[PDB]
């Protein structure tokens, strides 16, 4: 069951493919759930508590030395106390996402998925792959005499402190907090998304066409007018360039109506009957999570 | 049954009007719900495939003819062959929509009351198919408002592409969805705050004497801007009583903004709470619809 | 009725006090239902949408206060056919209002009621008096050379407008709207303003005396700055002048995590809970409402 | 039952720590339910009445003391002489707090772990005296810090008085839910948004190259201000790659603005939904203490 150097039960639960119908239900087993909480508080805690630290000081250092970036490169290294801190902080930062990046690809390598969607399934690790895949092509642009480099190093910057949450798992109500809004992402985020772009657009595509000309007369400037609405900043007035008044107001009350007033409140409803709907379910793929991680660091040591 | 060329059960439960008691629940029995979906998986998915793929080319077609109109119409290089060409199959799809819907008004031929109360997407295309018309009829006549009605049928056939996204269970429930909650909670809310924001514009342009707002309409914009996250509080001060317009706009906003937007997203959730189960079986039926719709087209 | 008229069934369980334990489940007894149900569209549905039509053109009669309203009254007779319309809605306007202040004090007078339940119960009436009140110190004040009857016609005119949602009920869908919104602001939005107010106070009185000088130096200012944050416009650099910044930052954070973060989606959440708990009880209500109402055309007609 | 000044099951209950399994449901039975309601109608519910008015009084002096506050300190006229004994009558009120929470604290010997995880009203009392303590010591060692530490405890202590809602059905289980949501929905959601809301303006920061906008903290600001609906998406324009810029504000604002606060407020149904008899049982116990509270100061 825990140790065979064959094939043991927690290794083909844990490591199942969603293609297994209970692969959430197959853990609760009483003798799998008091050895894998018995191991989260006898190792992989202690193993991922040390490394939620270590990782906590690479992304420190990692925007230290992102923030102090000099004002193409590369660029030469001043005499001072400072630059030598910006110059090992951004050598050890580079340092870490290769070593991302080897996790990743041996993860690839010996996990071996079967290319089906991927992306939703252990979309930690390939979050963390994109993450490493930023830091490297940030490197490899900084040599290549290029300001792209900063592009990539704010993108890795933004990556690394959003996915910062992977380490939420270890503590209950955190971890389920964490899957509840990543399988609400998956689920209303998406269609929500889908519609709401689809009205978006075909309404800055109705006005970019009515409006004759001006500041406003791209369409990328029209869909940006457009958008500021469902922040709570919709002008209404941000444009006069049209012979119309009368269809330009009735378009952008047809948007406001449509978008602002419908669809954000439908959704905020969906999000309240998904969250009614998954308590439990929520619980055993956070169960699924931790008894992973525990497998995973009785692996690494 | 299916093919009988006499009356079938698949299209009697299909093109009964509303009156039927039972015209969504019947079709989940086994060998409805079976048939159909099979339907579905044998030559009518496919065919709805390529059916949305070519009205998203044509509409792709019509918003760059468009989007590119020269500036009292009507109106060599090649970008003006190709805008000429594209504004030529806009207008063609167009008058195919508008003889689709002919079609289907003179086959269902509608008892004049279900033409509101059901299949609100033939409704809907024929009446983008008629501001396509007008947008052409006035174009010829020597009016610029063509491009007040060809950006209202771009308008209405850019909101029109969820009419295909009938053919995926998800997205479906999610558009019936959308379909229930604007017939019944939408309306309720418009009807109550419409006249909250009449009877407070009234109040508020009354105090005022002689400033930019006095017209109503003006006032009208300012006091719905609320409702948006971008009110003023302070748009006027060309008037007596500060105290009569601080408590006015006070009121208002806690009734509407604080009291009846609020309860638009409550009775949202209580309905979605209410409705999954009748809102699968509305997809179904506008499913199964489909299926009998791509068979007697032959 | 049963069978009775000097105390009727229907006429006491309509008219029942607000102590009654069980008068919501009264009207409903299948035989009283459909008293009220019989005789609902035998005419008092009939002189309900006429009596809808009468208020509405009197309303409207009114409204259109943009287009009398001249710029030390009383005014002068201009000659016209636009001042003759004015006077003739004036008049008219100031004889219905006459009319409802007559019906109110005629109602208080016949029914003799508690007047300590009928600001929470029968409140409708109180409103409509309010309505009548407001329009007769309008036309003393008209008469008394002043110019707070334009104030007061004003709140008398959005007093009435309000007053419209009472004749949106004889719907069912409506009319139970119309109670939901009704029972959701007597505790809802009665506890929400009672803590919001507290609050919004205490922060306003703490910024004010933390400002040093200025155009919001009052406290109406700055109680409105912070309000400001509610609807969707907080500036949080609303002041220059005032005591070190490192005091006023977290002050305006503190407002804002604790009024529009916390308690709005409070006020969000306890009505989706009680809208999901009250159905029943009002469909009951509105029930109740229609009995009543068709009860006093049965008895005015 | 009631005292045998050694133990008695009422004090029982209400001075266990929280370390009791059930210290919640115990009050539900009747004979203590209807001796403590009895005992309330009695005597206890008119001595908070008069309390609380004394605290409304005192709070309303301090604060007036306060806003007319003359603008290095320490510094003959009716309102000179009316601003300088309400401030008397303010610090002698701080006092007074501070010797009830030494009282409290010495009393009920905390074991150091309850302090900070129950009495958090006895815990809010203190700090706010504590302020008013620092505040008379930095006003009498002329230093211009007594304004900052006078309005902080301003603050709270018109924020306090939500300690006096208890006595109330209605005003008790509103100020006892409000008390669970910040304790666990407020919370963890603020961590979660202030990883994201750091991220992302590190991100902003580190893409600027100059400007005020290049300060951590302005842009920290400008990043939060999206969250009360008051966004620009323009704010600053002197960088590079204005795709990167605008990328990075659209990915933070779906992340935060249209998933996060929907997720707070699906997440606040759901237990709003679910506490309600322990939100009742916690606020009966708030009732049951305060009225053995009476018992013992006289
Ligand atoms: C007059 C037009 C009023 C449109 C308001 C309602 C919009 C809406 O509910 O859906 C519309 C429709 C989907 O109903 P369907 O026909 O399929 O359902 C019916 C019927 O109800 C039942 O279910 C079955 O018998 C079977 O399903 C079918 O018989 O088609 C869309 O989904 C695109 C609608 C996209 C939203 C736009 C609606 C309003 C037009 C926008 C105007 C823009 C102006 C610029
Ligand atoms: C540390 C400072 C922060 C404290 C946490 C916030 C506390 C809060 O919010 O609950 C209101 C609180 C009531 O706690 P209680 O004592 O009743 O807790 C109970 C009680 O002790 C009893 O044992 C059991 O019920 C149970 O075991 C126990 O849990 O105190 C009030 O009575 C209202 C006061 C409301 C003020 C709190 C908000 C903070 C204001 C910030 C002002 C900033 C100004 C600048
Ligand atoms: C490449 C995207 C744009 C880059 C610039 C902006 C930064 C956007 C960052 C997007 C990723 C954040 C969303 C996300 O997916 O977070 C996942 C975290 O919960 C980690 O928790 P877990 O291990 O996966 O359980
Ligand atoms: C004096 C203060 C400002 C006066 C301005 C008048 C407009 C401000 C809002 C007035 C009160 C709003 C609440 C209200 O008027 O609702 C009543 C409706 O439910 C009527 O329906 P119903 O009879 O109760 O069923
Ligand atoms: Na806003
Ligand atoms: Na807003």
């Amino acid at each position: 069951i825990d140790t065979c150097e064959k094939n043991s039960v927690l290794e083909v639960i844990a490591y199942s493919s969603s293609e297994t119908p209970n692969r959430h239900d197959m853990l609760l087993v009483e003798p799998l759930n008091r050895l894998l909480q018995d191991k989260w508080d006898r190792f992989v805690k202690r193993i991922f508590y040390f490394n939620f630290f270590v990782y906590c000081l690479y992304m420190i250092i990692f925007t230290a030395a992102a923030y102090y970036r000099p004002v193409l490169p590369p660029y030469k290294l001043k005499n001072t106390v400072g630059d030598y801190f910006r110059v090992t902080g951004e050598i050890l930062s580079v340092s870490g996402g290769v070593y991302f990046f080897f996790r990743g690809i041996q993860y690839f390598l010996q996990r071996r998925p079967s290319l089906k969607s991927l992306f939703v399934d252990s979309y930690s690790e390939i979050l963390f792959f994109v993450q490493s895949l930023f830091m490297l092509v940030s490197v490899v642009l900084y040599f290549s005499q290029r300001k792209e480099y900063v592009a990539s190093m704010v993108f890795s910057l933004a990556m690394g402190w959003t996915n910062m949450l992977y380490y939420t798992r270890g503590f209950q109500q955190m971890g389920i907090y964490a899957v509840m809004i990543e399988k609400m992402i998956l689920r209303d985020l998406c269609r929500f998304m889908f519609v709401y772009l689809v009205f978006l657009f075909g309404f800055s595509t109705a006005v970019v066409t009515l409006i004759e000309d001006g500041k406003y007369n791209s369409l990328y400037s029209t869909c940006l007018e457009l958008f500021k609405f469902t922040i709570g900043m919709g002008d209404l007035e941000f444009t006069e360039n049209y012979d119309f008044k009368a269809v330009f107001i009735i378009l952008l009350l047809a948007y406001v109506i449509l978008t602002y007033i419908l669809l954000l409140n439908m959704l905020i409803a969906l999000m309240g009957e998904t969250v009614n709907k998954i308590a439990q379910e929520s619980k055993n793929i956070w169960k699924l999570q931790r008894a992973i991680t525990i497998l995973d660091t009785e692996k690494s040591f």
